[PDB]
């Protein structure tokens, strides 16, 4: 007999389908940061990685596998073929090269819609009941694209949206007040990135509205310029790219937080991109961030935030812009 | 009054010392994986990052700070100046560029000795009571260098040594047996990397010695080629470099495990590099991996492993080689 | 030589002063639930237990020590003598038998002031720089007693106060809305227990004020009876005592959450009992719950919550009642 | 319209089922310590509690529910009816009053067999695919009883067995050597409690056999009395009962560790009670502890420990005694 058979007596071989499997598509800076965060939070019993660069993909898989002794995820797999992703509860899309210098949004949309045409049918083929979590940019457009190609119901297509924007805002608010970000509440909604909307009415510490205490909050005439907090969210994003060339840790940590609510059915509220048709005068098939309840069926509910006329106008303008790009797309 | 003063009443403004501070020196692939693993394990109340590339350093600091909402480390600081590292309990050295394309594994000696000449006195200036954890290669030589320059007692200079080698070995053992690496015990000692020693006598599952069950274990006569498990440790290290260009995740996870035992005073046993003079016929000031008890004073004790004649001869050969290089170094 | 000396070579026998020590005084239902919660959250490197019943104390210590394999707190000590508590960062008081049936508040305070007269000087003698966290009831009165006897500055004397009341409120709110309590914000302030104040203005989900949406919120004329969410906090407390005889798990978990902010210097905001003199027209030396910023120096700051005239009147009435009892105390 | 419908827009109201449910049967000292440990380890998405004392059951459920804000288990349910336990992955039996002073092993068996006659069919009815984890005493006899009544394959019927005995042994070993119990390996096998077997050959630190270093280990020729390390396991168990009246924390922590390997499919090796028929000359349907690989299918494999003739004779004697009691049982 072999050493294995001499040491171990087998009662059964009968392997089951993975019970809490997560797949990450695209093992770049963002994808690997999502992967390490997910592993360190014990969210999955199986992690699958997919990319088109075979050597980098294998090397990343091996490097994570070599840390198994310090993890509680007994199976890490990878491949260019989507058969490695079979029976995933959650599939995270972080694919396509990051935006290049001088590269426009329309050019990013062009190439990423193209790869989604291959990615999404392959994901759906092997995990037809998965929740799709889109991170790739422009995240609001690509969440619509994933929804359209997949044919999945609204609840199972989630865009990262304004989750990173709100996390950055809460960090900046915390720094300003000398309070941990967990205790500094504030929501950044609408279109992810440059055109996002800070909801000044909800900015609070311990339920004490900062807008009620300081009526000039968020206005350009504010003597203390609290609008700086939202402006620094956009500025810090560009600054990080200027200084290191990409963002990985902050987006990876924010994605693992969404994955935790989904995998553990927590029903916590997060700012994520969802189908907002029928809200704020929006009539088009567009995905924008609102506070969503996240659980085992993805987005089961959304919070109906009271917005000012200015805030509503900004979301409607974003919806018009996004729909303008979307109507010209070919699926 | 400002909005901050309107919202918050201050009881005292007494600036106090960090209680569980960790510094990481060199924010490359290894340093940042050490950082994210330490942050995700809640080991520090303050993290300080140091490097010579100012833009990359600032970008890395900001990226980690932007994930604060999902962490429990309230302060992340960085700087080229070592004043940012003041009062660290643990200082991790992951500095110096990794081994370049046509560079000798040894070419790191001269250039890393030169950078350590400036790093170590600066670390000692601001944290004279810290534990020093050396990761930079050749890790055994550089741990000796850190010890010599710092003037610290033996217990406060720890080399990552064979911690990654043993973690890889236990992953490979686990794969062969169908058992989690946590339950697959085995020790790889001596010189980190190519010249490491697998201690076949200690390889076990549930206290059942694999060598007792299979006497050919670790021999060239073994029809099952169990010796290939240690050889695959060395081969997988080269394979990861070939596939992705560097190793980050596995070393980061292993370093956070050592940091946990130190910060929490666990007194767990780890294979790390320590001053081995007085053991295995070694008379020179050389650092090699043996199982060490790690706690709040660093290495308080070491395990005296019974080695075979061939194992002892390999450690003594490594000591002769390391000392040969070390005696020619100028301080 | 002994087996220990044959197996292990000692580098240094020097033991450092405790670095992250917590003491729990009174190992009853509350004390032990605080103890298990602190241990499972890896908050301390040393846990000390104190009581007057020597056998129960030793049994509780041993029972925790027997679970050491599954914990990361390497030292668990106990004793009737407070020398075991030396150099604690945090001392938690859960001493005195729980309130008996037919026993009045005045009876409860008299008893507990009599034991605090011995406890507090003993705690101060061995840990003069500790933070004191009072749990024993009436918690607001006993926090004042601990502050008076200790002579500590007000930032280092923290009462559990309305932390459990707010946790219960958020659980009930979450059940009604179908949202996790983490995403259901609401503050219960003032006097702990029967006379606590729900601050309806701060009750929100994702920054959306429930009071703004539903102006009858918290009024008796409310068709949806949202006021019952606070009334059920008080009813649920009496119900738990009626059904099992005491509360342990919920208070244990809430105390560990306060211990986490203190030990890790998080600066999160919690509803805890602090010296309220100078706020809400209160002129007496009374401790009431307001949102406090908790860190390594205890309460460094407090949030100035805007209260309605009714809310302010209730806190002032509680201050008058508490002071009325406090002025007659003899210690 | 309601406040809930004003605040939250529902996307779907699909009444879904838990993916990772655990049930605890018997909410006594052991049962509730298992529950709190399981909750603090984030192992379940739903926890069900069952008992026959309805008030105590409801009070325990409520007390856990009130701590929801500090947990990540969104649903805690209870009931006398087993419909609350439907589709549990793991069912833990901690039912039947603890053995009383002057109560014989036979009397404890008889009353617990009677209670299992009702419990086990009820558990099987609602969770036919669950893993059964028996804690109630005499644990080896009651694991056999559960297996007989359930009709489950032997991989899905696990007895707590020598898991607590080995945890206590490793604690005592760690105390003597000044090493954390995680780094002190040693296995206590066979019959749980008084008649358990310490496997001296497997006792090691870092793969260094204590028996090889100290040949008198486990004998009376031992001037250091290492045999007491096993004897003190039995003595400390009686001592804890003498001092506090029961054991809860250590058994609770040990059970949560088994639950973690099962729920997360870790395939770690644990000393648990399994059907040992066909091993060590044993021919009867008896359950004894050996090192078992634990995962999503329960016990998939067992480690074949090489025992000395004396060790083998002690296990066969335990099997004869257990079978002697079992053959007279009425189902
Ligand atoms: N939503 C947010 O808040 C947010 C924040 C930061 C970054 N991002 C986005 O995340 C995306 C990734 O960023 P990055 O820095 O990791 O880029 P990257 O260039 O480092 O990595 C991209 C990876 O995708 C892979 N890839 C390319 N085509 C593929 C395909 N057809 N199938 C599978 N994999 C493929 C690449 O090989 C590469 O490994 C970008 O779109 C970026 O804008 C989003
Ligand atoms: N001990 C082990 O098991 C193990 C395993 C893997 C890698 N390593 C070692 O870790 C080291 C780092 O590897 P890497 O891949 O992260 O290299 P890297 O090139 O990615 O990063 C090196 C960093 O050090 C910085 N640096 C250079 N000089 C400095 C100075 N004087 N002060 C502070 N910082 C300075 C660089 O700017 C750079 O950011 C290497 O020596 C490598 O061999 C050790
Ligand atoms: N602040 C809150 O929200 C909150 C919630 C629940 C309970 N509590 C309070 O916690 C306290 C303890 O409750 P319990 O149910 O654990 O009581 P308990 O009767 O179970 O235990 C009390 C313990 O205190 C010990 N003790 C008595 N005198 C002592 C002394 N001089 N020194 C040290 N220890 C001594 C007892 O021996 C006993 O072990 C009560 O006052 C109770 O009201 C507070
Ligand atoms: N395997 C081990 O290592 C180990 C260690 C310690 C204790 N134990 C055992 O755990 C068991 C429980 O101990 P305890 O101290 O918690 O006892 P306990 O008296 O505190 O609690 C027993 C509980 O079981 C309930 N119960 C009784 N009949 C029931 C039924 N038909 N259905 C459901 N629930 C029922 C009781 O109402 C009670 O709540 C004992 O058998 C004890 O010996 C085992
Ligand atoms: O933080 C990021 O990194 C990216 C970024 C940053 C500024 S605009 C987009 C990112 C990530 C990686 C690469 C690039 N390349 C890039 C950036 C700007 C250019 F003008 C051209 C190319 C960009 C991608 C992205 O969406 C974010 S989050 C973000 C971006 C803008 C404002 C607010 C937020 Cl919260
Ligand atoms: O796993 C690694 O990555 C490095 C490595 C890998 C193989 S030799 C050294 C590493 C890290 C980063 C860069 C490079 N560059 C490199 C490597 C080999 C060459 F021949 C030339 C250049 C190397 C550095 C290192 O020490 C390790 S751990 C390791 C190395 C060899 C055998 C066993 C182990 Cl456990
Ligand atoms: O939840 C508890 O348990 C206690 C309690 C519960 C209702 S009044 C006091 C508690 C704990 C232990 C024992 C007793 N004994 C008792 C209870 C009621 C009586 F009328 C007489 C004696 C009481 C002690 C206490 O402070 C709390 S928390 C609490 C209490 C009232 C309202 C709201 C909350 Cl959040
Ligand atoms: O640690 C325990 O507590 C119990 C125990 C302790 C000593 S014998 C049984 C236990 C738990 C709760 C109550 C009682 N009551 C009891 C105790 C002794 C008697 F003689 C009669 C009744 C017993 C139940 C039990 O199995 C254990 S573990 C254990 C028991 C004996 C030897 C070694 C171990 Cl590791």
């Amino acid at each position: 007999a072999t050493l294995k058979d001499q040491l171990i007596y087998n009662l059964l071989k009968e392997e089951q389908t993975p019970q809490n499997k997560i797949t990450v598509v695209g093992v770049g800076a963002v994808g690997m940061a999502c992967a390490i965060s997910i592993l360190m939070k014990d969210l999955a019993d199986e992690l699958a990685l997919v990319d088109v660069i075979e050597d980098k993909l294998k090397g990343e898989m091996m490097d994570l596998q070599h840390g198994s002794l310090f993890l509680r995820t007994p199976k890490i797999v990878s491949g260019k073929d989507y058969n490695v992703t079979a029976n995933s509860k959650l599939v995270i899309i972080t694919a396509g090269a990051r935006q290049q210098e001088g590269e426009s949004r329309l050019n990013l949309v062009q190439r990423n819609v193209n790869i989604f045409k291959f990615i999404i049918p392959n994901v759906v083929k092997y995990s037809p009941n998965c929740k799709l979590l889109i991170v790739s940019n422009p995240v609001d457009i690509l969440t619509y694209v994933a929804w359209k190609i997949s044919g999945f119901p609204k609840n199972r297509v989630i865009g990262s949206g304004c989750n990173l924007d709100s996390a950055r805002f809460r960090y900046l608010m915390g720094e300003r007040l000398g309070v941990h970000p967990l205790s500094c509440h504030g929501w950044v909604l609408g279109e992810h990135g440059d055109s996002s909307v800070p909801v000044w009415s909800g900015m609070n510490v311990a339920g004490v509205s900062l807008k009620t205490l300081h009526p000039d909050l968020g206005t350009d005439k504010d003597k203390e310029q609290w609008k700086e907090v939202h402006k620094q969210v956009v500025e810090s994003a560009y600054e990080v790219i200027k200084l290191k060339g990409y963002t990985s840790w902050a987006i990876g940590l924010s994605v693992a937080d969404l994955a935790e609510s989904i995998m553990k059915n927590l029903r916590r509220v997060h700012p994520v991109s969802t189908m907002i048709k029928g809200l704020y005068g929006i009539k088009d098939d567009v995905f924008l961030s609102v506070p969503c309840i996240l659980g085992q069926n993805g987005i089961s509910d959304l919070v109906k935030v009271t917005l000012t006329s200015e805030e509503e106008a900004r979301l409607k303008k974003s919806a018009d812009t996004l729909w303008g790009i979307q109507k010209e797309l070919q699926f």
